[PDB]
């Protein structure tokens, strides 16, 4: 079911076997950590197309022991052969996103099994033996297919139709469809051969060159050498707070937490409850902030190893004042520039802001949340950068590669410039809602740039409005980062849709689901947690009670 109670433990994920899968890895006595591990291998299973360890993701830990909050950064790094420019041809003008998402220079450094492994060694208590082969005999014996997979494969089985993807999921060219059961001898060997040799066979095995010479094969310039020079980071959340909550979020490279936090800044002074949850007013308000939070992102957003992001300034309350007198319900903000967090702040950007053409379709990953019964919190969004990644499935191995290094800017200069070694900028979104200082609720979307919209919004809809934790998951979303770019879910009304684009927005003729959010509510007063999954896909909420003597 979408909405579960449990008293020991809570797992909420976008697929059903995955949930029973991580419900069973805490119901014999494994915590979130271990959960989350399996449930990351159930859901390179059964929805390759969103996470894998062809990608990467952040994986947000609440420790129930130190008390601390720490991130597991697998992001993907670029190899040192990665340029600039490499997104230019030789006439300085941009590929088009449809050959840059398939391109060998597209795809990173995986980072998600490093993760996995730092994170199995920091907080694991079973065996990643046990954790890998309800994976491998889904793998090996395979699957019914859901309906979210069976349409992913249809809507690109153009760009599976030129690897070697076409031969698993489709047959004689015919996509599986819903009910079909979906086989992967190769994964499962792969999983097998990890299982065998660990990390090593991956980054320092037979794995790796595959993965390097199917990427030259596709154009790449990765090397095994940028394999086994990898190593994921341990990042320190990003700190708001938010009607009496701390949230903690993620930080850059992820440009998620810094302008979610702007966002609920900027538009906590409104005070949206005042008005209807499908008013023009409320509409309006978010509209206006979400402008100049994605100017603001366009902008100040990049990797910090390499570039200096104002997260000071950004957050600012006086420039956040400043921005807000640009936000009114009498009118609307026609000139969305990015502002200058820099006067309330020490330093100087040490780059320009290079304007991006929108040529980009929005991706999607995977969000999913854990609790176990010692204190110990998981929100982990994982992600390949789009549905299938590059389509490249590595020979062999059935397993897919990612484009995230599409998430640099096609033009340097900027903060999202493309660097060797350097991580492309992330809108990903895992987070934490605590109340002195101690963990109370689970927030995460997928869903590239429109996470930090659904997030918010979310959030908003909980605390401004305290709706309940599945009506602030199912209330509509919205979402625009530009005077050009304008997105609604269905559920708004279409008077109140009217009279906005009588305003100036430029909203289109039909809906589009934006996100899917899985959420954990931890009710320490009735000692219970409670599971929420977002009706978007086919998310599934699962609790654990384990008997004593158990
Ligand atoms: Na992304």
């Amino acid at each position: 079911d979408k909405v579960a109670v449990g008293k020991d433990g809570m797992v909420a994920t976008a697929h059903p076997l995955a949930s029973k899968i991580g419900a069973e890895v805490l119901k014999k006595g494994g915590n979130a950590i271990d959960a989350a591990i399996a449930i990351q291998y159930a859901l390179n299973v059964t929805e390759p197309m969103m996470s894998g360890i062809g990608g990467g993701g952040f994986m947000m830990v609440y420790d129930g022991e130190t008390k601390e909050t720490s991130i597991i950064n697998s992001r993907e790094r670029a190899p040192e052969g990665a340029k600039p420019d490499m997104f230019l041809d030789e006439d300085g003008k941009v590929i088009p996103f449809s050959e840059r998402s398939r391109h060998g220079n597209a795809v990173g450094v995986p980072g998600t099994l490093k993760g996995l492994e730092a994170a199995h060694k920091k907080w694991g208590t079973k065996k990643m033996e046990d954790l890998i082969s309800p994976s491998i005999k889904l793998t090996e014996e395979g699957f019914p297919i859901d309906s979210v997979l069976a349409d992913a494969i249809k809507d690109h089985q153009d760009k599976l139709s030129k690897t070697a993807a076409k031969d698993i999921f489709l047959p004689d060219g015919e996509p599986l469809k819903e009910g079909d059961i979906l086989v992967q001898k190769d994964m499962a060997k792969t999983f097998k051969l990890i299982r065998k040799e660990g990390s090593k066979a991956f980054y320092d095995g037979e794995i790796g060159r595959a993965i390097a010479d199917v990427v030259q094969d596709f154009g790449g310039s990765m090397t095994p050498d940028d394999l086994s020079r990898y190593e994921v980071t341990t990042d320190k959340p990003i700190w708001g707070e938010y009607h009496g909550y701390d949230i903690a979020s993620m930080p850059p490279p992820s440009s998620g937490g810094v302008f979610m936090l702007q966002m609920l800044k900027l538009i906590d002074d409104f005070h949206l409850s005042q008005y209807d949850p499908k008013s023009f007013e409320k509409y309006h308000l978010l509209a206006e902030t979400m402008h100049l939070s994605y100017a603001d992102r366009a902008a100040y957003a990049g990797d910090p190893e390499f570039v200096d992001v104002p997260l000071r300034g950004l957050l600012d309350p006086d420039y956040i004042k400043e921005r807000q007198k640009l936000i009114s319900l009498d009118s609307m903000n026609r000139d969305v520039k990015e502002g200058d967090p820099w006067k309330y702040e020490e330093g100087e950007p040490n780059y320009e802001i290079v304007p991006q053409p929108e040529d980009k379709t929005i991706g999607e990953a995977t969000h999913f949340t854990v609790t176990d019964q010692w204190g110990n919190v998981v929100s982990y969004t994982t992600t390949i950068e789009q549905l299938f990644g590059t389509g490249i499935l590595v020979p062999g191995y059935g397993l897919f590669l990612n484009n995230e290094l599409t998430d640099f800017d096609a033009i340097p200069g900027g903060a999202n410039e493309v660097q060797p070694n350097k991580r492309p900028l992330s809108s990903m979104t895992p987070t934490i809602v605590f109340k002195d200082e101690k963990p109370v609720l689970t927030v995460g979307s997928p869903g590239g740039t429109t996470i930090i919209a659904s997030v918010f919004q979310t959030i908003l809809n909980y605390f401004e409005y305290g709706m309940s934790l599945q009506d602030a998951i199912e209330e509509p979303r919205i979402y625009t980062n530009s005077l050009t770019s304008y997105r609604y879910e269905s559920g708004m009304p279409e008077d109140v849709r009217r009279k906005l684009n009588d305003f100036g927005h430029k909203f289109g003729s039909n809906p589009v689901d934006i996100g899917n959010v899985q959420s954990i509510f931890i009710d320490r007063e009735n000692k219970t947690f409670m599971g929420v999954a977002d009706s978007s896909r086919n998310g599934t909420a699962v609790g654990v009670n384990i008997k004593t003597s158990a």
